[PDB]
């Protein structure tokens, strides 16, 4: 048969259907039928017609063919949504042996403290930096007061071809030019429940931080759900925190899926 994941979780009616979540991996054994195929998670799921029909009437997202392969590099890692800074500093802290960060590029003036390769790669002309990224030379780019900072995809390939694990601070954009530079990252979506949620799982934010933080989310969630690798959600920090490390034990290891050039 062939291999879809499933980007959207599945009346008190029973049925032989079968139930997933979003990221689950499923192994279509039978496809013949234009509403229901026979599969097993790696019973029956809704077509990619009858998902899409039905969406469309009820108001589109539903699965997209993956294929197993072999990596010998460590696993990028972008944790996306409420408290991931704190996710990020604290994975980096407890294993310091399997997570690390790469050095970015900038053009900003070296201060008399830093070192060249240690903190930043700094750029000589910033005319020199824009060419590159033009070059398609980095996996993500900005401008801070005046000068630029960039993640380039080297810098994530000496951390990941060293076997660890690069926690990377990056918007969900950066997901397709890592999958383009064979690099696949993990991106970890921490979904906030409510606004309700977003002050458990963060007490310290005031009640206005939190409303913005959680309409960020939702505009996250909106535009990128299909680049995250999975969506976590807690009912407390401690439960996010516990989950975003089960998920990259999940999806680390040799073999992987990736897209898969069929098409549903
Ligand atoms: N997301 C993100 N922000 C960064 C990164 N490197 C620097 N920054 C941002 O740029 C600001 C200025 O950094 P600086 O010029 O002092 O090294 C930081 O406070 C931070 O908000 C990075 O790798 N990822």
């Amino acid at each position: 048969g062939f291999y879809i994941r499933a980007l959207f979780d599945y009346c008190g009616f029973l049925s032989q259907a079968l139930s997933f979540r979003f990221g689950d991996v499923l192994h279509v054994i039978d496809a013949g039928d234009e509403e229901w195929w026979q599969a097993r998670r790696v019973g029956f799921i809704p077509s990619k017609r009858r998902v899409e029909r039905r969406e469309w009437s009820r108001l589109v997202l539903s699965y997209e063919t993956v294929t197993q392969m072999e990596v010998h590099y460590a696993r990028p890692i972008i944790i996306l949504g409420p408290t991931k800074d704190r996710a990020n500093d604290d994975l980096l802290s407890e294993f310091p042996d399997k997570f690390g960060s790469c050095v970015p590029h900038t053009t900003r003036p070296k201060r008399e403290y830093e070192i060249d390769g240690r903190d930043y790669h700094f750029v000589s002309s910033r005319e020199k930096m824009e060419k590159d990224i033009q070059a398609h030379k980095f996996i993500e780019a900005g401008q801070y007061n005046s000068h630029l900072y960039g993640t380039s995809v080297q810098s994530v390939r000496e951390v990941a071809e060293q076997g660890k694990h690069c926690i990377l601070d990056v918007s969900a954009n950066a997901v397709r030019r890592l999958q383009a530079a064979h690099l696949h990252p993990i991106a970890i979506f921490i979904r906030p429940r409510s606004l309700e949620n977003v002050l458990e799982i963060n007490k310290r934010i005031t009640e206005e931080q939190a409303r913005k933080a959680f309409d960020r989310a939702t505009k996250l969630e909106q535009e990128f759900t299909e680049c995250f690798s999975a969506i976590v959600e807690g009912d407390s920090f401690e439960e996010i925190y516990h989950k975003v490390k089960r998920v990259i034990e999940d999806l680390s290891g040799p073999y992987i899926w990736v897209p898969a050039r069929e098409r549903l």
